[PDB]
DNA sequence: AACATTACAAAA
């Protein structure tokens, strides 16, 4: 019977294998980050590890170790769980060779020449490898005696609609012909274990729960693999990156492993393309409509309570902001009316709406969408006004809408976790045991069941979750569509879509939550944020947590590299060719093909089938690719030959074919070599027969082999190597490696051809939403990165949402940096591919399309890790001598300070509204006094802000930048450093801040209080929004403040009801009258109206009454008169006076107070 | 007037 862990009693756990470089290299890395950080703590550790090298041998070696760790843990320590491990890739079949290849392992390890494990042993860890695959797999996958047994201990025997279903899925399994019963045999699997599971689930969460033991237990095992995990009979998970998002189900629930990967240890393969397969399941949710959510969430949260219970301690005072929230916003936009339009233009197209939720604001308007409630037809209607109205703006109110909604959300997340700590305390079980009970009683509780699903779909996407810092990555963006409802014509919805993160703060996430990371990929460090992810936010969130290699352990890894791939001591030559089109060549080959036609414009158009239009675009990438195959012929050593397209040879361009065809036939007619051709070797044509027929015949025939496939085809896991029969090769092959004759003796892809790839940017056929989310999630991620600037990244934007072509699309891409690091990854992937054994032929032919060159040429990372084939074709590149190119840190720091400033000139203009609106909140002003304080205390930073990032620029100089740009205008306009030589410049002297601390009274304040006296010469400077909207206010009040408090003068906090109206309120002898201070920090026209002036004196006089009024002056000239004004700002009488001006408290000459000003302003208010 | 495609996973 089973094996027990009681067999492992006197292994031994000391003795190991001889460990590869690139084990020591792994286990060195991870040994210093639990030495440095805590044990507690994740780490993701991205590891080049080249294909052929043996990094799934060193994958697998590592996980095998992890197993024996726990099994030697286990034995100590004789209840803690099991440490989970998952190996985690894309495809399916990379997944099942991955288990196949641990079980081959663990049956055929030894040490010393002893084998490593006994039977028994073997067994033992062999039982602890569970293999996730989907649902519809997992199924078809039972045999009909496991099925049976399960339906009868499970009392489902007898219910009709489930044995019906089971018999017809039955009767189709015993008839499994051509995949057109295979489709719906899937189909039916999926459908039927969904119910069979949820039945099956709901009967064991009852009172009348299923013991489950011996054969019946086996059995469940057997359909749910994840009850092994559940209950502890493993601890090591095979699956998909999808079907790790989606989770897996036990008897229980669904378990989902993001909500539980504290301890945890993933292995993913090829990770880079774990940033498409995330982005492709986050474009897939479902979209919420707005006005329903809010709607009901107002009419539930108005009454309905929670019950006092010791369950439920402290979760009620978590929803009450919530709550006043929502009534004042109901309120405000008078929720008790529906939603419809009216207008011109408002009918034939719904309003789509775009926000990255932060600055990037566009409308497929052409004029600003109003909202006005309508209270004699009780109707809220959307308006479009044909002539800045602050107040009634759809987007205002569809912005409010969604913070509301994720504010939700966000706060059911906390109340499930505050729900299982109370649970904890009371019952003395995890966080995913108590969830969904969690979510039930408190969505029972406030009647509010229909957002159950959401609130789930919630918690997987942002149940992961330091956090004033500003990144597209973990706020995402929102779609709106404001349309007519279905079945009236009468009421609007408004269907908004949301990527409330992106992979890379997945990935961010899942290290946070204490799992540690191994992505392994040769690509793993590319600079693309498109084809992967973004490592500069990684490095910014994670810090020493992002793990990486030091320069010792990547000479090691290299050294091991050369060591099994010596190519210059084994006379190997990689002899590389750039094929430029050739119109001669192919006018040559075409008129041959068709004697009898008179031009080959005319054999182009009818006999190839090529439209007139193309016929440029087929001139171009056939020639080329002809040429190639023409210097492939004309080798004699050389037999196998793979060219890489962008489209596939099919059927669908036969005639072409047939033309490609004839040339070679040809060829071989002039060279004696017998030559076969493989057109159309496509995924499709790998599942019929599979590529072993080229390596069939490549074994057993003396001919040439031409294969034509594409990238997409060639996949991580095909390996396209053939077995080498030494009678038909001559003496060409060399053994590149020290290992003798290792089994079978294998060869691989001999000469290549690439072209340009072409189709780089990312897009989902899963449904349009999807498609624009992804094109969305594009734009906004080359902006986040610098690769865009804020008005090409927000006209592109505008682009999409009008619904422009793919073509255009790439044109956009085309022009930045992002798309070259894309290609060399492409061509990269594409030449380790190709070298997957050690037996190489003499010379390695390398054909490259060469529009290629002028982008391998821009090359720059260290070779150090490289492969030979992209050494070659780099050296190659860069035998045309250089050219002239913009260089990326420099570009990227323009477009980076455009976008910290735009940034940071929305988020005040917002803020500013939000404070001029009575009453005001308490969190606005916190926000605002932080910012203040921040600018004060730190005016520039060496290292990189992280609360306060988008405060600050990186500036070429150290403390000062110039800049040109309209501070009240517009923020896409805005030039800076060496682009405005001649313009507006910030630093410490033009703020006058050394003149103004020298004066006795200010400087002392500046001490106690903190702030800085001088800017140290740093890279990171505040942007011109701050230095000239908030330093310069709070340089001038400080200086007010402290002057007069020198002058025994006390000041108070200002109340919301006229917030920023005035900085503070003067208290001086007692006069019961208020006192109401307002400064400027140095002499400017106020542009603010006299008339402006009066009304912000009426209104304040509205609340307080008769009252004081100061305008001051922090620096200026001292011998400036002082001023008495009206409250019309007309020059009166000091006996009749309301307001008294002061023009400098400090001389801007010697920096000496103004001291009969302070006199003159006493003997005022002793004269009050 | 730009650019010029295939491939996959979990299903409900």
């Amino acid at each position: 019977m089973n094996v027990s862990i009681e067999e492992f009693t006197h292994f031994d756990f000391q003795l190991v294998p001889e460990p590869s470089p690139l084990d020591l290299v792994i286990t060195e890395s991870l040994k210093n980050h639990i030495e440095v950080n805590g044990v507690k703590s994740g780490a993701l550790l991205p590891l080049p590890f080249q294909t052929g090298i043996g990094k799934t041998y060193t994958a697998l070696n590592f996980l095998l170790q992890q197993m024996l760790e726990q099994v030697r843990s286990e034995l100590k320590e004789e209840k803690k769980s099991k440490r989970l491990l998952y190996y985690v890739t894309d495809s399916v079949d990379n997944v099942v060779s991955a288990k196949a290849d641990l079980l081959k392992l663990i049956e055929k390890q030894t040490v010393k020449g002893e084998p490593r494990f006994t039977l028994e042993q073997q067994e033992y860890l062999k039982a602890q490898i569970v293999h996730l695959p989907n649902q519809s797999e997992q199924l078809l996958q039972c045999s009909d005696a496991v099925l049976n047994d399960v339906l009868i201990g499970f009392n489902l025997n007898a219910e009709r609609d489930v044995q019906a279903e089971w018999s017809a899925i039955s009767g189709l399994r015993r008839h499994a012909s051509n995949p057109e019963v295979k489709i719906s045999l899937n189909r039916q699997a999926g459908y039927f274990y969904r119910n069979l599971i949820d039945r099956l689930q709901k009967k064991q969460k009852g009172a009348d729960r299923v013991l489950l033991s011996g054969s019946l237990l086996a059995s469940v095992e057997t359909l749910l693999p994840g009850e092994k995990i559940r209950n502890g009979s493993a601890h090591v998970a095979f699956l998909t990156t999808s079907k790790f998002l989606k989770g897996f189900h036990n008897t229980r629930s669904r378990y989902s492993p993001l909500r539980d990967l504290s301890g945890a240890v993933l292995i993913i393969d090829e990770i880079d393309k774990q940033n498409q397969v995330i982005l492709s399941e986050l474009c897939k949710q479902q979209a919420q409509d707005l006005i329903w959510a809010i709607r009901t969430l107002r009419a539930n949260f108005r009454d309905h309570q929670l019950e006092s219970s010791p369950r439920y301690d402290k979760i009620e005072d978590l929803f009450e902001p919530l709550r006043e929230r929502l009534e004042e916003f109901g309120t405000n936009w008078n929720l008790a009316f529906a939603f419809n339009t009216e207008g011109a233009n408002l009918n034939e197209r719904p309003v789509r709406l775009f926000s990255d939720r932060s600055f990037t604001h566009v409308s497929s308007a052409t004029h600003k969408l109003s909202l006005k409630s309508d209270f004699l037809r009780r109707k809220n209607l959307i308006f479009s006004d044909e002539k800045i109205e602050k107040h009634g703006l759809l987007t205002r109110f569809v912005n409010e809408a969604d913070v509301i909604y994720q504010w939700f959300l966000g706060t059911m997340r906390k109340a499930v976790f505050q729900y299982w700590e109370n649970v904890r305390g009371l019952e003395i079980r995890s966080l995913e045991g108590t969830f969904q009970e969690a979510v039930q009683s408190l969505l029972t509780h406030f009647n509010l069941q229909e957002f159950e699903s959401a609130v789930y779909e919630s918690f997987d996407t942002r149940g992961l979750r330091l956090s004033s810092s500003k990144s597209y990555h973990h706020t995402g963006l929102k779609l709106v569509e404001v349309a007519h409802n279905q079945g009236t014509r009468d009421t609007v919805n408004c269907k908004a879509s949301f990527l409330n993160t992106s992979p890379s703060g997945v990935l961010a996430d899942m290290v946070d939550a204490g799992a540690v990371i191994l992505g392994i990929s040769a690509t793993a460090r590319a600079d693309t944020v498109i084809h992967n992810f973004d490592f500069k936010y990684l490095n910014e969130r994670l810090g020493n947590k992002l793990l990486s290699l030091s320069r010792e352990q990547k000479q090691r890894v290299n050294n091991y590299y050369h060591s099994r791939r010596n190519y210059k001591d084994n006379g190997v030559v990689l002899t590389v060719k750039y094929l430029n089109s050739r119109d001669a060549f192919l006018d040559a080959l075409l008129e041959e093909y068709k004697p009898e036609a008179r031009s080959s414009h005319f054999i182009l158009n009818h006999y190839l089938g090529i439209a007139e239009s193309e016929q440029a675009f087929v001139r171009s990438w056939l020639s080329k690719l002809l040429a190639s195959i023409k210097a492939f012929i004309s080798s004699p050593d050389n037999r196998y030959m793979l060219s890489l397209l962008n489209r596939t040879l099919d059927t669908t361009r036969q005639n072409i074919n047939d033309f490609i065809q004839f040339c070679c036939d040809k060829w071989a007619k002039e060279f004696n070599v017998k030559t076969k051709t493989f057109f159309g070797v496509n995924a499709d044509w790998m599942r019929l027969v599979g590529y072993d027929e080229i390596s069939k015949h490549l074994n057993t025939e003396l001919g040439k082999v031409v294969v034509f496939s594409t990238y997409a085809s060639m996949g991580a896991g095909k390996n396209p190597d053939y077995a080498v029969n030494l009678a038909l090769e001559g003496e060409s092959l060399i053994s590149v490696a020290d290992v003798t004759y290792s089994t079978q003796l294998r060869s691989d892809i001999d000469s290549i051809y690439l072209e340009k790839p072409t189709q780089l940017l990312l897009s989902d056929d899963y449904s349009h939403t999807a498609n624009q989310l992804c094109q969305f999630h594009q734009i906004l991620s080359l902006q986040e990165n610098g690769e865009l600037s804020p008005k090409s990244a927000e006209n592109w934007c505008r682009q999409q949402l009008m619904g422009m072509s793919r073509e255009r699309s790439l044109q956009q891409y085309h022009q930045t940096s992002d798309y070259q690091s894309a290609v060399r990854k492409y061509i990269e992937q594409a030449v380790g591919r190709a070298g997957r054994t050690s037996l190489k032929r003499k010379q390695i032919l390398l054909f490259v399309d060469s529009g290629l060159k002028e982008i391998l040429a821009e090359e720059s990372r260290d070779p150090s890790l490289f492969s030979h084939e992209y050494v070659a074709l780099v050296n190659k590149a860069k035998s045309a001598g250089k050219s002239i190119v913009e260089d990326r840190a420099v570009r990227r720091l323009f477009n980076l300070a455009q976008r910290n400033n735009k940034d940071g000139m929305l988020s005040i203009k917002a803020l500013v509204h939000r404070l001029h609106n009575q009453p005001a909140s308490k969190s606005d002003i916190q926000e605002w006094q932080d910012i203040r304080t921040q600018l004060l205390r730190y005016p520039t930073v060496a290292f990189q802000p992280e609360r306060f990032n988008r405060l600050y620029l990186q500036s070429m100089t150290k403390g000062y930048y110039r800049y040109q740009g309209n501070l009240d205008g517009d923020p896409n306009s805005f030039e800076f450093f060496d682009r405005v030589p001649y313009g507006d410049m910030v630093s410490e002297e033009d703020c006058s801040l050394a003149t103004l601390v020298q004066n006795q009274y200010v400087r002392p304040w500046f001490e106690r209080k903190g702030f800085a006296c001088s800017w140290q010469k740093e890279a990171n400077v505040m942007t011109p929004i701050m230095f000239t909207n908030i330093y310069k206010g709070a340089l001038g009040e400080q200086a007010v403040e402290a002057v007069l408090t020198a002058f025994d003068f006390t000041f108070e906090e200002v109340p919301n009801s006229i917030y920023e109206r005035f900085d503070n309120r003067v208290i001086f002898a007692g006069i019961e009258q208020p006192i109401w201070l307002d400064s400027k920090y140095w002499k400017h026209e106020g542009n603010e109206s006299s008339e402006g002036y009066s009304s912000k004196i009426a209104l304040v006089e509205e609340e307080f009454g008769p009252s004081k009024f100061i305008y001051v002056n922090a620096l200026g000239d001292t011998s400036k008169p002082i001023r008495y004004l009206n409250s019309c700002f007309v020059e009166t009488s000091p006996q009749l006076a309301k307001v008294i001006e002061i023009p400098a408290l400090i001389d801007d000459s010697n920096a000496d107070t103004n001291r009969t000003a302070v006199q003159e302003l006493i003997k005022w208010l002793h004269h009050s």
